[PDB]
């Protein structure tokens, strides 16, 4: 099976293709994560995933999504960081960490607790921050400031400090997260940016705040760990050739700029689109990214069917398939996946005390 | 559904009617548990099931079954599982604990490697001990030593204090290891019992060290937890009427010893046996008991198929339905089982960070 073959960049080797993409837990209390995270992460390690990428975590107080998000804003959160990745490391997966700052998305409530921005007066929240003072709109109406120069100096370092720490937690994978309609995806789009400086307008001022925090967190992250970001790389907002066209662009940038893979999304940078959801519908956009930029891909949604993994790989659509809600249906989902396509062994996708027993 | 209905037994109401029963991980070091069961633990806890029975955990150094065995005989053993205890809680299940010796099947080998007693001359290895100086055969040849009668009191207070401190680290339900051929189970079989004092011969004497060890555990085990054993009511090995008549006879002596719940499993004395396996086969032998004894009971053995459990409750064969390997499979079985027998919400089986995204 092509999900069970190894894969290698730069010195990390996963032992399958199957990564947890960045699950936000929304159970972290000031940005400091718990035993919650500890068992979650650990647990879904021993499944057998090839990578497990912790969920977004913010890189500053104001970037978290919700009051329950990670943070690594200081040296004591990223702390709390290594007896999770020392565990992940047992497990034989690779920890990874996504880094993160929200946006005009931030101060919002957790998603079972209304999903919507926090009320002005609720002391929980925050004067939230972005490009240009437009508010997402829908359930997320609330106005952010317009940052300054040096708001953007700030965050970027912000960004270069959490991959120092995630580096030094142990972290052996990084992805930036410039998707999702967040900080960084919403520095690219023109929907949401409206600058008249260096930091918008045209696409190379638009994909500036992007290249320089990829540039800066390049010098403290080593070398030698796959450095990665997650990207929305269309809206479907009536705009998609010239969104992905535009989106490729920038992919060649980051990969000349030493961006190992790409994590390929949606943009979610406004309310008003018509994503046409449906099993492993990603993989065509996911392939064209990977051959007109010629940068290895990561892509999700649906790829829980271990035939639809299978396939993509096969296809080359993909370097590693994403398999996210699966993996909290199921923390072993890469057993049932090893028993589907017929791995031999297959239990032993699992460590020892489980794969005795079920052979 | 039944399977998801509440139960009551003394002051502990388990949320629904799966228990987690105890499974030997053959992790731990010098009897200490470590990381690898706090995070296997915690994370059953958190799938759902009302109950989750920690291992065999030996009272007494020489009797664990395998060098990987949990411990409890020590104070310091005991401290380890209060954080495990308290994992538990906090996901909702409810933490009991078997506390066990191996007699004469102990100083073996981790069934991955070798699964047959240790060799004389390996450094792991220890003298066995048992009601007579009669091996297993098989795969487990080493002749253990007759106990002498302090032997029989050390080894009672060790069940005492394995108790005891069960109880002050949190755990809600104890369960005595009276079966699978281990030392309480060997002393009640005749044959493995050639004792010629109080403690062999006649069934009342047979029961002896049994009734004796419930008799000194119900001494500091609190009175408001279920107090519980696991006991093999017959062999399969051709002497199955009588075998049958006299369990039940003993597990009328335990409910009248003040025994809340009788785990009804196999004997496993001998080696020269015919079991019929097959799914939920210990059904009708777990109804009799319950009902001759008039008992409340669990029982094992392939009730990983949702539907087999469900008929087992309705049809009043069982109190609880005991899930073992399916759980090593899928920590979330209960989640899965939800689903199967159509339960409402059934996605809220698992706590809110999972539940949210699989309705
Ligand atoms: C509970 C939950 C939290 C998520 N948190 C993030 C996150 O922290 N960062 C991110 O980039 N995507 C996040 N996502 C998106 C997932 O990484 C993934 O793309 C999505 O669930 C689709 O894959 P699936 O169909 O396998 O679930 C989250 C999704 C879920 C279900
Ligand atoms: C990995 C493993 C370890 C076990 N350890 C014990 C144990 O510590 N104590 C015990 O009484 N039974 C033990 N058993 C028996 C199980 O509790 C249970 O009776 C058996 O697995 C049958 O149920 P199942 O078909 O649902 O797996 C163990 C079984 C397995 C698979
Ligand atoms: O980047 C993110 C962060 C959280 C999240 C939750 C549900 C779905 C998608 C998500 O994406
Ligand atoms: O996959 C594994 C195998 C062994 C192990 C030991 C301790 C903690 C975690 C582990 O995970
Ligand atoms: O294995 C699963 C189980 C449930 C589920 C629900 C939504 C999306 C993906 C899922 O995968
Ligand atoms: O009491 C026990 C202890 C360990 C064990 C392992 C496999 C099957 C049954 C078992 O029973
Ligand atoms: O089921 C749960 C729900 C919440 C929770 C919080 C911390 C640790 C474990 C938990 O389990
Ligand atoms: O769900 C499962 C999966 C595998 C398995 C193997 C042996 C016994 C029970 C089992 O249950």
């Amino acid at each position: 099976s092509a999900l069970f073959e190894p894969y290698t960049l730069k010195d990390v080797t996963l032992r399958n293709r199957i990564a947890i993409p960045p699950m936000a837990q929304y159970m972290a209390e000031d940005g400091m994560i718990n035993d919650w995270h500890h068992v979650h992460l650990a647990g879904l390690a021993r499944g057998g995933a090839g990578l497990l990428v912790v969920e977004a975590t913010a890189v500053a107080p104001e970037g978290r999504i919700t009051p329950g998000c990670a943070g690594i804003w200081s040296d004591a959160h990223a702390q709390a960081f290594v007896p999770v990745v020392q565990a992940i490391k047992a497990a034989g997966s690779v920890p990874g960490i996504q880094i993160a700052h929200a946006g005009r998305k931030a101060s919002a409530n957790r998603p079972w607790e209304g999903d919507d921005h926090i009320a002005a007066d609720d002391t929980r929240g925050w004067e939230t921050i972005a490009p240009s003072a437009i508010a997402f709109g829908a359930h997320l109406p609330k106005v952010p400031r317009e940052m300054t120069l040096d708001d953007i100096a700030r965050v970027k370092q912000d960004f270069v400090d959490a991959a120092r720490r995630a580096r030094d937690a142990g972290f052996e994978w990084i992805e930036l997260h410039f998707a999702h309609g967040y900080l960084g995806q919403s520095f690219f789009s023109e929907h949401s940016n409206k600058r008249t400086d260096a930091y918008g307008g045209s696409f190379d001022n638009r994909s500036r705040f992007l290249l320089e925090t990829l540039a800066a967190v390049r010098e403290v992250w080593p070398e030698n760990l796959p450095l990665t970001a997650r990207f929305g790389v269309l809206e479907y907002d009536g705009r998609d050739e010239q969104t992905l066209e535009e989106s490729i662009e920038l992919a060649r940038r980051f990969k000349a700029g030493g961006l190992d893979l790409l994590s390929v999304s949606v943009g979610f940078t406004i309310p008003d689109t018509n994503i046409p959801w449906g099993p492993a519908f990603m993989g065509p956009i996911a392939e064209r990214v990977r051959r007109e930029a010629k940068l290895p891909v990561t892509s999700a949604w649906g790829f829980g069917t271990p035939q639809l993994a299978e396939a993509a790989l096969q296809a080359n659509q993909l370097d590693l398939v994403s398999v996210g809600r699966a993996h909290l249906a199921d923390p072993h989902w890469a057993y049932f996946a090893a028993k589907e396509l017929g791995v031999e062994k297959a239990s032993w996708t699992l460590p020892a005390p489980y794969a005795h027993w079920l052979e």
